[PDB]
């Protein structure tokens, strides 16, 4: 019983399993239990046919028997070696006085973190990008308070038609009711909204429309028309707050970063999603061609296995050229991954419980249960607290390398 490293493929070993005489024996008649309660013939009872009578039936079935129960005590030495492939056996012997097995180990790649100064982002002017949602939050501000008083006559321009909407199916079954309200313009016109110029309280219209299947007939009663002259961009504004705010100054010189906020994360975010993506081109890997083409083939035969292969190889330029092309993206990935996987805990970082938490509580929207059904779902579910712990993992790494762009 040696372990002899054959050959090493860069991160990928072969190992020559061998086995004395003494375990050849060991596994033969650990195969004859095994065999025996499987099979059956006249005359010798249950469980109780002799070795070689069994051999006889087998012969060189046999020989597999033997072999698979000394192939077990294989997995009883690479318990150290986190890989990325399940050991491979290229080939299996055994000869009269000797079991040979011979195993291929794909281990996890290493990698070598280059120089993640060499990297660029894209960070946007928070100024310009402040003073361009202000500008427009004060557009939106002034709207939703607008000066308004219910216009006796029709509507023309900029007005707003409070409408009571309600829809009915083609076979005349109303679905439901809603009210809404729509401002007028000059010249424009808009589906259910064009024909409402120059309308009253009390006066309806039915737009009969149709949409994705049936005929649907939508009743239009005009619950009120108002006036819309907006407040001007000044200190009668901040009514929006009705103490606090006097000055409009306490309106634009506070959301000029009061919305500093959302630039603080939407920017941070897609710095750290840009540096994920950038990240392989500095990043050297040593994967063992052999490795790559396992893989590669692994991810083909899967897209063949669901359905989206033809859809996408039969889509680009040939066969041989997408495996080629998918291959330069899987690497990436292993790239990506190995990066973080390292640089977390090479620069003290791991996550706990307590962020897996705050993590699925804002997941739980997404999933459509509640926030705290979630944590549930994650107390039981193993591959979802795997996935979440890696996804912030990566928030984290990501979020040093990038604050050390130098």
């Amino acid at each position: 019983m040696e372990v002899k490293e054959l050959e090493r493929d860069k991160n990928r070993v072969v190992l020559e399993y061998v086995f004395g005489a003494e375990e050849i024996a060991q596994a033969e008649d650990k195969a004859v239990r095994y065999l025996n309660q499987r099979v059956e013939i006249p005359g010798f009872r249950k469980g109780r046919i002799p070795k070689n009578v069994l051999k006889m039936k087998l012969g060189e079935e046999f020989q597999e028997y033997t072999l698979d129960f000394l192939m077990d005590l294989i997995p009883d030495t690479l318990k150290d070696r986190k890989l990325i492939l399940s050991p491979i056996v290229t080939e299996r012997e055994l000869k009269d006085v000797t079991a040979r097995v011979v195993v291929e180990v794909h281990e996890e790649p290493e990698v070598r973190i280059g120089d993640i100064s060499k990297i660029e982002v894209e960070k946007v002017d928070e100024e310009k990008v402040l003073e361009k949602y202000v500008e427009r939050r004060i557009e939106d501000l002034r709207e939703s308070h607008a000066l308004l008083e219910p216009k006796e006559g029709p509507a023309e321009a900029g007005d707003l038609v409070r409408v009571n909407m309600e829809v009915y199916n083609e076979e005349g079954k109303k679905l439901t009711s809603r009210e809404y309200e729509y401002v007028i313009s000059e010249d424009e016109d808009r589906p259910f909204v064009k024909d409402l110029v120059g309308k009253k309280k009390g006066d309806v219209v039915e737009i009969e429309r149709e949409y994705e299947g049936k005929k649907y007939t939508y009743k239009l009663e005009v619950e009120e028309v108002y006036k819309r002259t907006l407040p001007e961009i000044g200190d009668e504004l901040a009514k929006s707050v009705n103490n606090e705010f006097e000055t409009l100054e306490q309106l634009k010189e506070s959301l000029k970063k009061e919305g500093k906020e959302i630039y603080d994360v939407e920017m941070k975010e897609s710095m750290r999603e840009q540096l994920l993506e950038k990240l392989p081109e500095i990043v050297e890997i040593e994967i063992s061609d052999r490795t790559l083409e396992i893989l590669v083939n692994e991810a083909i035969n899967r897209l063949k296995r669901e359905g989206r292969y033809e859809q996408i190889v039969s889509s680009y330029e040939s066969e041989e050229k997408f495996r080629e092309e998918l291959k330069e993206r899987i690497l990436d990935d292993i790239k990506r991954d190995r990066v973080i996987e390292v640089l977390a805990q090479e620069k003290g970082i791991s996550v706990n419980d307590e962020e897996l938490e705050k993590e699925a509580e804002e997941l739980a929207p997404f999933w459509g249960i509640s926030p705290d059904r979630a944590k549930s779902l994650v107390k039981a579910r193993q591959d979802l607290r795997e996935e979440l712990r890696w996804a912030i993992l990566k928030r984290k790494v990501l979020d040093l390398l990038l604050q050390e762009v130098e």
